[PDB]
């Protein structure tokens, strides 16, 4: 077979194994197919569905436009008829709710499990997020045993560096007998994790992959500060160099450009246009840019009136005054939208929704808003293309400009996706190739050890932490790449024994003496030709000694004058210094020629014809020596036997004093220790012409051997390194350390069993967030007396990463963060006692105490409107924290339960039920 365009297909089978065996037929077809219509199928689609059909797991390579959704359905729908269960595993927060949504009106039997409610827990189909099915795969629970099929929405989250390990753990801990359908980006090494899921589950895996756009993408560049947008790759996906090189152009040649480039796609009808930036207040700002245009009729401000309301209805005439609602009106009844994490959710949401009915013509976002569910624009504008990854500014990857770009080009409405890339002042050609001809990224593993992760494997009988290590992706990405390494090593190895002919152990002096001498020479020229120490020595006829450009020696000349141009930008490198110098290989220039160093000109002399004496230009970074002489020069000082005159009176003064001539302390009144550390350079250029070597002609080549052997060692002993990190052992390492920590602080014995300590220990799941300090904190007491509405606020004390300033703490409340800091500091030292790369200040310090009194006023019934005033943190990142909040709550409800302190437990319950109220326990606007 049937349908045929540009569909590329691949299988996975396990490692032999495959030795026996089942065969006889088991080739088709063998079953019917649900829900097939309404739609034809595309080809890419039925592939994956037949995988799906014959129980068979696959993996789907497509772009996120292409319709991967309706992969999932049919596993649903098979599920559903086989009366067997499926899980729908979100990567994060909203979108796994909307999908919820729209396969609960499908299916009907489906249910929700996230960190902020429940829903149907016997349903066929749950959907939940990754992080739970870890925690309940953990917990070991029966309703794993029915689950036939996992699908994986967006699996590529797996290469996230906080959260792909959760991804991969729930993935390792799987029985085997369970199928996957994992959809993803169209990744370039798919098959390497089919074969990786083929291996460790013993059972085949397809991957289907496609390079399918259903709406074509045309990429324009606007240059800031330039005149208009340049096409710079087309519809056919071919890349027009010449526009990129204008445009660079522009830029050389070259706040409110925004506005025109708004005005501009507002002119040619290309609205919707989502604009991403990469800060809240980025967004803002340029929303105000923009607010004084207005793309809404009477009847459209209506609209957006009324469906805004008929959200907030559900509030009340207090919560609809926070002022981010009642001066963000103005901008919605205008048609401009922002969307951002800071943010109230229900703003997001309603937001989202008044995008999606056509009510927003342009949209300014942040990076999360492109993995939005089913909110497409016709234009896509880039405020900009780098994004800080920490002490870094990072040029955005490939996989990236997809993820974003893909939400232009609306499948019913648009015949095509504009997609235009503001630039940065300053960029270079390959990096920008590099993404708009984008190449996706590996999915590459992003394992890392974790304390729940370790006891918890420790804690079932069947199972060990080494297990996973072994089946571990991260690994097998390490055992498919150690052959190459190997080879490589091997190959530098050959190079570097191969190489060794340069013999002599002089060289390796001659080596250390060169870079010593630049580095002191360096330190010469430097404030030694500097104004401030040099420069009141100018007298006509004075005598100065030339530095020469890199080494050379143009001996003694007379000043004849000194100019500075200002437009020449070094300190040292400012001041024009005209000298009568004794030049022979003139040649370049004539009198006044030139600008950056003499060029031409030649020393000596002695071996001359021709020598000519003449007045020449330096720069004062040439300098040196000043000597303390100076001649009476003629006022009429041009003509052959004069300027070679003044020369002759050099000569004579020269032969008159051998050894010399004295030289003018510099730095001598406006000391000296400066020249103790000076003479010693000079004695490295007497042991440099001391050196045999300093004769031969090969010198150079022997040198640049040297350098090759040292390079080569230093690379050899990286890739030993690399051999180190490619291999288990690296990781095991991490691990023995922590299983040192584990035992010097009680968690478990010596025998490697489990205690109580541990295995509440266990029932707290947090990004990083210590996990360990909280259980220590409760077996050593530190929570018996506090009332629950205060430790709301100390357990409100762990999330916060973020920054918010201005206000100090009481002594009643300074004092048990005090402590905290305390145990974490002896937490930090058993930490690097084992060998942890821990940096032991910054642990102890990221419990950040800042926030500790807007929780504890919310929690004794402040209300919001007043702590968000107590707080330049935003209302959207407040609610957020909330959130985390009393899901980290129910989990200490939990452990306290599982070490049967009822009274703990049950306090932390009311503690959440003095948090989880009003805005706070808001229900979601899709459920």
């Amino acid at each position: 077979i049937v349908l045929s365009h540009n569909i590329q297909h691949q299988v996975a089978l396990p490692p032999d194994l495959d030795y026996e065996y089942i065969p006889l037929s088991e080739h088709k077809p063998p079953a019917e197919p649900a829900r097939t219509y309404s739609f034809k199928l595309d080809p890419f689609q039925a592939l994956s569905v037949a995988s799906i059909e014959r129980e068979e797991s696959v993996l789907v390579s497509a772009h996120t436009s292409a319709g991967k959704t309706v992969v999932a359905e049919y596993a649903i729908a098979q599920c559903l008829k086989k009366n067997q269960r499926v899980i729908y595993t979100s990567p994060i927060k909203a979108l796994s709710n909307q999908k919820y949504r729209d396969f609960q009106a499908e299916f009907g039997d489906v249910g929700l499990m996230t960190g902020d409610v429940t829903i149907n827990p016997t349903a066929s189909c749950l959907v939940m997020t990754t992080e739970i099915l870890r925690s309940m795969l953990y917990r070991g629970s029966e309703i794993m045993r029915e689950v036939a099929w996992v699908v994986f929405d967006e699996i590529h989250y797996m290469r996230d560096k906080i959260r792909g390990v959760v991804w991969e753990e729930t993935i390792i801990l799987l029985p085997d007998k369970v199928r996957y359908v994992f959809l993803s980006a169209t990744i370039p090494n798919a098959f390497q994790f089919a074969e990786w899921i083929a291996k460790i589950h013993r059972q085949a895996c397809h991957v289907v992959y496609t390079d399918f756009r259903p709406t074509p993408l045309q990429n324009y560049f606007f240059p800031a500060g330039g005149k208009g947008i340049l096409l710079i790759v087309d519809e056919k996906g071919n890349f027009k160099e010449n526009n990129f090189n204008q445009a660079m152009a522009m830029i050389e040649e070259k706040k409110a450009d925004i506005a025109k480039i708004i005005k501009m796609i507002l002119k040619k009808n290309f609205q919707p246009v989502i604009v991403f930036n990469f800060s809240k207040r980025e967004c803002e700002q340029m929303a105000l840019a923009s607010s004084s245009m207005k793309f809404n009729a009477p009847d459209e401000e209506n609209m957006v009136n009324k469906v805004f309301e008929n959200a907030l209805a559900s509030l009340s005439e207090d919560d609809k005054n926070l002022p981010q609602i009642s001066n963000i009106l103005p901008l919605l009844r205008k048609g401009i939208g922002v969307h951002h994490s800071g943010l109230l959710p229900i703003l997001k949401e309603t937001i989202e929704i008044l995008f999606q009915e056509g009510l927003i013509k342009v949209l300014f976002a942040t990076e999360t808003f492109s993995i939005g569910l089913n909110m497409p624009a016709r234009t896509v504008v880039f405020t900009q293309v780098t994004k800080w990854d920490g002490q870094q500014r990072r040029p955005l990857t490939s996989s990236e400009y997809i993820q974003m770009a893909g939400r232009a080009g609306r499948r019913g409405l648009d015949d095509r996706g504009i997609v235009i890339m503001m630039v940065d002042d300053k960029l270079e050609p390959e990096t920008a190739r590099a993404i708009v001809v984008g190449n996706q990224d590996k999915l590459n593993s992003a394992f890392h050890l974790g304390y729940n992760m370790v006891l918890n494997l420790l804690r079932i009988e069947a199972i060990s932490p080494e297990y996973m290590l072994e089946r571990c992706f991260f690994q097998f990405q390490n055992a498919a790449s150690v052959p190459q390494l190997e080879r490589e090593l091997i190959s530098l190895q050959q190079e570097r024994d191969a190489i060794i002919i340069p013999d002599e152990s002089i060289v390796k002096d001659y080596y250390g003496v060169r870079q010593q001498l630049e580095e002191y020479n360096k330190d010469m020229v430097f404030v030694i030709q500097h104004p401030q120490n040099c420069l009141g020595f100018f007298q006509e006829g004075r005598l100065i000694h030339i530095k020469s450009p890199s080494g050379v020696d143009y001996g003694w000349g007379v000043l004849i004058k000194h100019i500075q141009r200002q437009t020449p930008y070094p300190e040292q490198e400012s001041y024009v210094l005209d000298v009568l110098l004794k030049v022979s290989g003139d040649f370049n220039p004539k009198t006044r020629g030139e600008g950056p160093m003499p060029e031409g000109i030649m020393p000596a002399g002695k071996d001359s014809k021709n020598a000519r004496w003449e007045v020449v230009p330096c720069l004062l970074n040439c300098l040196r020596a000043l000597g303390q002489l100076r001649v009476f020069l003629p006022k009429r000082l041009e003509s052959a036997d004069e300027k070679d005159g003044v020369g002759k009176a050099v000569d004579e003064i020269s032969r008159r004093f051998p050894d010399g001539i004295p030289i003018l302390d510099p730095m001598e009144n406006m000391d000296d220790s400066f020249k103790k550390l000076l003479r010693k350079i000079e004695v490295l250029e007497s042991r440099l012409v001391a050196n045999p070597l300093h004769n031969s002609p090969l010198l150079v080549e022997l040198w640049n051997q040297y350098s090759l052997k040292m390079q080569l060692g230093e690379q050899i002993k990286e890739k030993k390194k690399a051999i180190a990190r490619a291999h288990s052992v690296a990781q095991l390492d991490e691990l023995k350390s922590r299983k040192r920590v584990l035992r010097r602080l009680g968690f478990i014995n010596d025998a490697e069993v489990v205690q109580m300590k541990a295995r509440v220990a266990c029932e707290i799941s947090s990004t990083e967030g210590h996990e360990l300090l909280l259980a220590e904190l409760l077996f050593n007491r530190f929570f018996n007396e506090l009332s629950p509405e205060i430790c709301a606020c100390i357990l409100s004390c762990f999330i916060f990463d973020e920054k918010i300033e201005t206000q100090a703490l009481k002594e009643e409340l300074a004092k048990p963060f005090r402590e905290i800091q305390a145990q974490a500091r002896i937490i930090a030292k058993v930490s690097a006692e084992s060998k942890l790369d821990v940096n032991e200040d910054e642990y102890v310090q990221s419990l950040k105490w800042q926030l500790m009194e807007t929780v504890l006023a919310w929690a004794q019934g402040r209300p919001f409107s007043e702590i968000c005033k107590m707080t330049n943190v935003y209302e959207g990142s407040l609610i957020r924290l909330f959130r985390r909040l009393e899901e980290l709550l129910r989990q200490m409800a939990e452990a306290a339960r599982v070490m049967g302190s009822e009274e703990l437990k049950d306090k932390f319950e009311l503690s959440l039920s003095k948090i989880r109220r009003d805005i706070v326990s808001f229900n979601s606007l899709y459920l």
